[PDB]
């Protein structure tokens, strides 16, 4: 019922009763652990607004107070009346906030509190999308200097009516297999690339080709919108020691945002609400770069390194691994544009984590994805028990648009 | 039910059906995942249960479930429970038994070998000395001068939880830990309450940074004794690296054999408090956490210095650099002198075979994701992208408390 969690490390001792509070399932049974499996009316809905305006009123110090109990009648007539409610702007800051907070996989929420939210509940039409976007990238861009943010389109109404941004993120570089067989750019993007062909984009046939954003208000057809090249902020990456290294020809982007997840506040749902921060530095270099399904560079790496690459044992992918890891946090510091190590992001999850558990009783964290990808024993959150669990507001996955669109 | 895992790098998906066999909790619920929680006397009553599902898992594994001979092993098990309060393996038994329970350890990386292991009855055993003398056997027989081979020594089980076997030792060969005055640690920090235990029982401490430890050994519950393993049965390896000539320098060693001794084995519902196991290393395991955890040896930082790293900042990475290299000089010395190890690389790829393999035959492989990763490099080995179900299954091998923890002395 009140559950300890231990760091091995620092032998500290932090007691969970947050869980208690936890109403969605996790996969998980008394009989089976599914921790690393990627992905596990009327009536529905006033349950859910209730729970929702109950913690808002109580984050304001005013449960059980008159504007509580007026809200509660209030959207308690909207409902038994329309069949959805609307949130106050104040509901709604406060809602993605703490979709945020509730995040397990998410690394990054020591920054919970400081999201800007855009309303862009009033918009109606792909163009207007289109706007939107573009200000919400120039505004968390800032000139290198990033800002989370997040632009909120309007509710789902009855699932014919729906807001999407087709692309997973909103910018993203082209992929193309050839008549060769093999791939050109990234191998993630092969079918939304082609999509986006099989709709119209002239693709500029190339590596790093930021691909156009594809959009689609009020259940209609998408549109295609190239982001202005100006908005799109990138980091040619070089090594600090390896003048070779300029020569691969490598760059990325450094807004990442993410373009693909519904959000649920209150039981409504929000099923374009693309948001952003920025990269922690093995999310590119690691992950962008190294993995065999997508920029596959190790080889190549290992080479210009002259390293024995005849058996694993000489560890030449790892120590090609730390040198293109230690290369983009070198690039996207010398261009001043924000970028998180490891090891500092790691440290800071330890804190929230310790703030969490005594300003609110427990911190929902999955281990499998936030200890990174390298490295993981040499960071804190590697000794970290955590308890992973579903509380709501939330951000969560939805289908592929195109398997679900009827054109 | 039938569960799928995929994995993401590749495509592939399996099917699972084996977690239909599984009884034992997990820690979790549909509410709660406590996937990465470390650790979330028997009556009649429950064991009658407990024998007949291990005996009809040994006889259909022969092809003989429903025999006479399966029918008489159960009417002779059961006869003995309720005139004894427990009963006894057979040989063939145990080492079916002792094999599974390593099969069935979801958190071993190493368990394409599970069928070969070699295992030593020592269920005749009765006193402190003779456990000494097994374990010294054990030791000599794994380590097969360099070339290593599985091993188990399977010790009496548990009757009224008063006549315990226990190896105090949490491995076989592992080095003291001295607390300083001045708050530093002298040796392996792990090992530091372990080893105050040995000097108060006699142990003279060497006191220097890799003095191997004495056996400490219960025998039915008596208080337990002291023992020095012959130096010739222990096989170490200085730590050198083929490029970095100022490496030996830094004085590092290690020891071959890797021989856990504290975990219990649970074989029909009957327990095996004292079973010591032992295999062999992969790589990390002395590189990553015995030398470069902070609660440990800890030598990345003169490691740093000596590589004449950028220090100032985390950003440099240069954590993550002097760990390769580390892990580069351990694989580079056990190589070298012809003592088996295993790289992470090579132990992950051929995992992911096993549990394809353990699909295909057995309808599953229970693996836990957590304790499989790697600690170093974790997304260049296929282990990273493959899903993994966690269930548990019997036979097993089980934690159970620190004896010091729950001894009556005698004195
Ligand atoms: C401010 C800097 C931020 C950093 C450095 C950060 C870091 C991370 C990292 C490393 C992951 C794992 C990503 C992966 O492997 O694909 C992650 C996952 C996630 N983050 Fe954060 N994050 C940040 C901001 C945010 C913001 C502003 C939101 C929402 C408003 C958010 C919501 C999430 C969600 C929902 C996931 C998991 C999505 C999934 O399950 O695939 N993050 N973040
Ligand atoms: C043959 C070579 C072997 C290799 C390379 C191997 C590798 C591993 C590694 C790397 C771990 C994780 C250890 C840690 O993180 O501290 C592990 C755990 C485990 N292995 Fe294996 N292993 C091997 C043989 C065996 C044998 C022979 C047994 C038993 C007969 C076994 C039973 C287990 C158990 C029970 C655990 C989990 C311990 C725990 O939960 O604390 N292993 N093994
Ligand atoms: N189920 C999947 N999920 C999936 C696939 C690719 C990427 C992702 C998550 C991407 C993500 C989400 C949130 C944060 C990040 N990284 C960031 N630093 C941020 C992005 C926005 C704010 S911070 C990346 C999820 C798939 C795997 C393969 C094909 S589909
Ligand atoms: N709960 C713990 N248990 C614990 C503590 C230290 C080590 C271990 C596992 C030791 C182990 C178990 C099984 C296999 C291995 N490695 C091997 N290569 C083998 C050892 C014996 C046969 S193969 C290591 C477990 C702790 C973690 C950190 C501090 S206490
Ligand atoms: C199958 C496995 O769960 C999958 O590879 C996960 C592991 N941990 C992860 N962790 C993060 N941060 N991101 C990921 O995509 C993944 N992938
Ligand atoms: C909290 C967490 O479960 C703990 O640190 C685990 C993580 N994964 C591990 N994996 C292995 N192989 N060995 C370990 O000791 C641990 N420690
Ligand atoms: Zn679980």
């Amino acid at each position: 019922r009140f559950l300890k969690v231990k760091n091995w490390e620092t032998d500290v001792v932090l007691t969970d009763t947050l869980h208690l509070k936890s109403t969605l399932e996790t996969g998980c049974t008394e009989h089976i652990c599914m921790g690393s499996i990627m992905l596990p009316t009327k009536d529905q809905l006033f349950p859910l607004a209730k729970e929702f305006l109950d913690q808002y009123y109580s984050s304001i110090k005013r449960f059980g107070s008159k504007a509580h109990m007026d809200r509660l009648e209030e959207v308690n007539k909207e409902i038994e009346s329309t069949s959805t409610y609307q949130l106050k702007d104040t509901e709604l800051i406060y809602g993605a906030k703490h979709a945020w907070r509730n995040a397990s996989r998410c690394v990054g929420r020591i920054q919970w509190s400081k999201l800007q939210v855009f309303d862009a509940r009033d918009c109606t039409t792909a163009h207007g999308m289109f706007n939107y976007i573009c200000n919400h990238v120039k505004y968390a861009t800032n000139k290198g200097n990033l800002r989370s943010a997040i632009t909120i389109f309007p509710q789902r109404t009855d699932g014919k009516h729906d807001f999407r941004v087709w692309n997973s993120q909103l910018i993203r570089y082209a992929g193309y297999k050839q008549p060769d067989g093999s791939t050109l750019g990234d191998p993630a993007n092969v079918q939304f690339t082609e999509i986006c062909i099989q709709q119209g984009w002239k693709a500029p046939r190339g590596r790093f080709d930021v691909l156009p954003l594809l959009l689609q208000a009020n259940g209609n057809d998408p549109e295609l919108f190239q982001i202005p090249p100006e908005l799109v902020l990138e980091v040619p990456i070089r090594h600090p020691k390896f003048d070779w290294f300029k020569d691969l020809g490598l760059k990325w982007y450094g807004l990442p945002a993410v373009s693909n997840m519904l959000l649920e506040i209150g039981g409504l749902e929000f099923s374009a609400c693309p948001f952003s921060g920025w990269y922690m530095g093995t999310e590119i270099g690691v992950r962008d770069y190294c993995d065999n399904s997508r920029y596959n560079i190790l080889e190549e790496v290992a080479k210009k390194m002259d390293l024995d690459m005849r058996k694993t044992s000489s560890l030449w992918k790892d120590q090609a691994l730390v040198e293109i890891n230690i290369a983009v946090l070198y690039s996207f510091q010398s261009d001043k544009v924000t970028i998180v190590d490891h090891h500092s992001a790691t440290e800071s999850f330890i804190k929230h984590m310790e703030n969490e558990y005594r300003c609110r009783g427990g911190c929902p964290a999955d281990w499998v994805w936030i200890v990174p990808p390298m490295s993981g024993s040499i960071t804190p959150v590697f000794h970290q028990e955590m308890l992973n669990y579903r509380l709501t507001p939330s951000f969560e996955y939805q289908p592929d648009p195109w398997n679900t669109h009827v054109w």
